[PDB]
């Protein structure tokens, strides 16, 4: 097959779908891909190294020219002319959220698979649980940041130094996002206290950091005091916390949500944290998109109907929306994806 | 040499001051230990262990009659009368809080010398620390007990469970006892917050916990705020908490001093922690000790004049009160040791 | 929906079954909440917390009085009057350990969940769990204050100290109990041995302390090792330990049950553990409860209808006996809980 | 004593040289305190909280009047007028960096006394340990945040994400600040190696931290490995590395030498790290300082002739050039600060 | 100066006394280095290596002419005809344990350096640490080894596995060989006890440990109980254990004596354990080694009389013997270093 790699555009972005490691595998495999010059200079992967990896660097045009596109982001309109019925798009979409392209694609007859829409038999996404990971690893680390006085926060280090104590760094949510913010928080020195409402999902967490990190159960009384001590404040669910409770926190108290200032607290709303760091967002991406792309290359569409999971992760075939919730969304016809797939 | 292990007396003390182990090792030299019976039973140690380490088991008074005499606390006057020139008494002797006894030895001849006043170069008392090390470990544990709503505190769980938050326990001195302390505290735990002057020892107390357990420097400030959250303080050095921050104490906290209520505040008074432990006491000790009664063992007096430390550990002598701290204490007649010794 | 909070009346029982902050909760939504007065000393929690929460602090018969009436232990005779058909009584009812609180409930026609019986899918009593946990956690503490020679014990500490050796705790089990007495055990420096009979809960307990603990599998020849050389033997189970093998433990050593003197050895049977700790467990068991407690206000005995866990927590209900199981011990019509409830 | 705080007008400087418990303690010793208004709003500590603790907010001639004024940076030219001789003044000087302040400060008469050469008998420097530790810790987290892409960075997190790699941090020194980067580079997930000359202090370090940390001897083929495969590089000693070793830094790769960009690799050169964590770093500075203040407020310079450690700190007085350094670095008259004191 | 590298011609010895960085090192500050072909083969360095790094590759006489000589190893009978009076020679001697060797230098009226003399003010012998530490490494590694049944041990793995206890290590000694031994024992999941006389080093070891490790007062009770028990055990000092003891160990257990079979026991009777890991060895070794050979090339001998630890080093100069304890062995005239240099 014929695997095109395009230049992300979306502003900032700097993850690409491919790397050269991936593009060897596939090479060494008989197929053939297209690298868009640049493609991955925003991870540090230079046209040079996809070269030796055996693809081909060409242009923009050159690789939507393949049967299969791997993409991060989602397609902008100023790309909505590359959509096609016989190709086959495989990267972010989140059709749900802008109608704009549900539309341009389906009138494009292309099959586009979204990476959020694969899903485990447990539910789990694993092509979008990497990104929950970073994220996490990144919240207590753009916290920090901010409490810095230069940056207007409290002006305070998580660990403090021997002698001074440490701050206090409090997280609601006991998920992939909240664990993974914990380590990090916990290895800077705060004192970490993380919420959640289930009880196993503590139990689990007191047993993996021994005693070190608090766990509360998620009440509101919980929430309310843990939120009034919290020098760095992290998000991680998705009405929780209200304007009410935000005057309660210490002036110079910073907030970061996963999923300005305020009362003298300053929030921090800058989305895709792991946009920070493209290189490694993008080795988390793509060694969980590789195994995908490698058996789509390999049966094509036969790949979708050999794996339930794969599977749901179409949402656009000839026209026909394979995905219930952009259905229900946007009040359009839902058209179960195997039935879709077999016509 | 004769050697005689008298029982403790003094009400309550069950420590015996000579093993089944210590027995062997210096009968395995050719000495004659003479263990009054039921020496160790305080301890766990049956007659028969010591029969079979080649002790003989003997009365009170028998004891008493060996060239040296090993015992774990100070001559009661019960026993005055068993002092004698030749005697060498090694045992706790705590003489400048007790003149009768100093007025009962000196005028007996007898020649005593106290684990307490055994000095190395570097200042430390290694026949003493061992009771620091067992005192600070039993703090927290004495303090969680206390913390049982029925012994009339408030009723909490130094660890909390998984949901609820853990206790504060708060540490005031960074020496033996309050290191020992911390280690336990954490253990069972507790949010460990521990207070100090030296700043060395803050942060080689940062090194052995890695960030476990809060260091704070030992300001007046820092003592206030601390002392006021604290669910157990203990204090470990011997003025720094008044009667008025007690005020400060959420009621039901208790107070271990190693060094009744009052505002709410339930404090533990009763000295010798390491009595409730005997056994391991005992071993502490006596694990400490044996090395010097083997060496007077072997030496007699000379063991002191070839251990410049064993040395400092000689009160009296002869009629001759040898320890500086008890003279001054007296207002009494300080002879050199070394000088005592020879004449 | 008005909610009845009495006081515990069964003696030495200092839990409170709503917290102020469960209050405010319930009252922000709307509701109306009545707490006897004192009802939450025996927890530290004071008439005026409950009062600035929202409660309106009544007496013991008007609590009595309210819609749903949350206690945490369950009706003693002299209460048996309160107990009517409209009524929903939510506690620990222990039906199949007590006929005539059985009989004079469903003589009364009251609707009561235990809960001890709600249950979740796996098969898990999430309501019960919190007191495993504080159980556990005690467990270790309560078996090193026996372990003082003072309280009849061996006389040694479970952690030793430098140069002395630990004590060794075996703990049968791995559940619950067995889990969280062994983090408190390892915390307080035993040499910690746990013995289950399933394998995989020995290599998620190797995992979880790296291998800070000795996991045995539970074969006979095991426990009876671990037995004989136990300084501290902790029951976390239910005959898996015959008074045979009693006379095989060292004199001085302990054990606790968590399901006076024998052979040397001192038995700690003493109830209700998480009750010396009244003020954690309440917390712990309030924190689990109430969302449940919400759910009922919220949606009366429909909360039933629409959770699977929460139906099986319904014992009685207009004198039908719910419970499968309390009716084959007194051998009395089992009538299912959505049945019932639904006529 | 009426000891004087001014307001820190270096730009940037956000620390000050007194806390309100500080001057709680003076003033609780008879002294008076005349703070300036704003001092402390840089570091979070507003005129009211210095005024509850007793102290006279004042303008900034009335603080430089005081018998003894504390600050944190030396005197700008703009401050030389409020030099005079009975003045004692307690700061950073930083003299032999600074000849026109030397000299200001000689000829105006004043008594100066430096933090940085307060120097205890096995060498340490106190005074100015507390910042190396704050700058220590703040090392990694500033570098982390120029690994990010949109700084310019390589754009990678140090310690990745499940299934990928973290980074590599290596560290020049495991002095204060390298022991106190490393606690923070392993604690956010990095491949952490620490370089020394000192091997006892590589074995210390090793013990510490386990073994999770490599130590590495520095040598001259070991600091060019580390250098040449370095994602961030931490500088803490004080020609260690040439520009040459540069080139075989990977690009994108980070330099923060605590003692732009060039070859692909970005330099952080932004003095004052502990001054971003303002807060944290004032209680770390006076926490340390504030003893020395008390002992300068009751005893005056008879303080310095009390105790060895602090009179190493005088650098001027009534005109004499009372440091080696300093005076052999200038090439002035130098003049035992013992001596000078009694003349 | 000219520098020379002979290879080690002793059998089985395979370390290196110079590496190529140290070569580079030397030959960048202008000396000019002669290695013998295939020097460091025995460590994985092969000759074009060093001849990269700068050095001459030459034959053994060649290497001997140098004016320095660096080796691993003391002189063979079949070497002493390189020694000369200009000659300075700087390696193991060992020469307390070899007359021949001591006679033969002081006839040639060469100046032989001993690493394992150079002393530092504390007593450490700082270029013997080195092997100390690969030395404890490896001991628990050969332990395990033996330990296997093929090579006629008891059979079992030093940790065992989830369900199976672990097996016992005891070491007997808290140094440098004891410390690190512990660290590896400990790492295979061994329970470890390390036994010492000094309760500092116990004190401190019980820092670095948590409580992982057991410690015990080297008491000749704790000994024999411990050699009692031991599955596997190592000496790390110098008749601590007699053939007696050895009685009591099961059969199978095997010793490692870092300082054939009998009654059961496996005795491993090895000498350089370092030397199953020369090339580890080599660069532990040369690394403490490389900075005082940079001092000695710089400087010749006033390197010694700079530098006190150095000085201690030596031990023959133009036929003067001046190490004292080695002069006392033999009984021959000492001259002291000092002395002997200046002259």
């Amino acid at each position: 097959m014929v695997i095109g790699v395009p230049k992300e555009i979306k502003t900032l972005e700097n993850r690409v779908a491919l790397t050269p490691g991936g593009v060897e595998s596939l090479v060494r495999r008989g197929h053939t891909v297209l690298v868009e010059r640049g493609a991955g200079e925003g991870s540090g992967l230079s046209d040079a190294e996809y070269a030796r990896a055996g693809a081909e660097l060409v242009g923009r045009e050159e690789a939507w020219g393949a049967e299969m596109v791997v993409k991060v982001k989602e397609p902008l309109p100023e790309e909505y002319g590359f959509l096609r019925e016989g190709l086959i798009l495989f990267t972010y979409l989140h059709l749900a959220a802008d109608r704009g392209l549900t539309e341009a694609m389906l009138r494009s007859g292309v099959t586009g698979i979204a990476y959020e829409t694969v899903q485990l038999p447990d539910g789990t996404l694993p092509l979008l649980v990497p990104m929950s990971e970073v994220a996490g690893r990144m919240a207590p680390q753009v916290g920090a940041q901010f409490l810095e006085k230069p940056k207007g926060g409290r002006g305070v280090l998580l660990g403090g130094v021997p002698g001074v104590a440490p701050a206090s760094v409090v997280i609601l949510g006991g998920g992939t996002v909240g664990t993974n913010a914990a380590k990090i928080a916990l290895g800077m020195g705060a004192q970490v206290t993380i919420l959640d409402v289930n009880h196993k999902r503590l139990q689990y967490l007191d047993d993996v950091f021994g005693g070190r990190v608090i766990t509360l159960t998620a009440t509101e009384a919980n929430i309310k005091k843990s939120v009034q001590h919290a020098d760095l404040l992290i998000g991680a669910v998705l009405k929780l916390v209200t304007r009410d409770m935000l005057s309660l926190m210490k002036e110079g108290a910073v907030i970061v949500d996963v999923a300005y200032v305020v009362d003298g607290v300053v929030h921090y709303g800058v989305a895709n944290m792991p946009g920070a760091v493209p290189r490694t967002s993008t080795f988390a991406l793509t060694n969980q998109t590789l195994p995908y792309v490698l058996k789509l290359a390999e049966k094509g569409l036969d790949a979708l109907l050999e794996d339930a999971a794969l599977l749901k992760g179409l949402n656009t075939h000839k026209g026909r929306l394979t995905h219930p919730g952009v259905a229900e969304a946007f009040g359009l016809p839902y058209t179960p994806p195997e039935e879709a797939l077999r016509g």
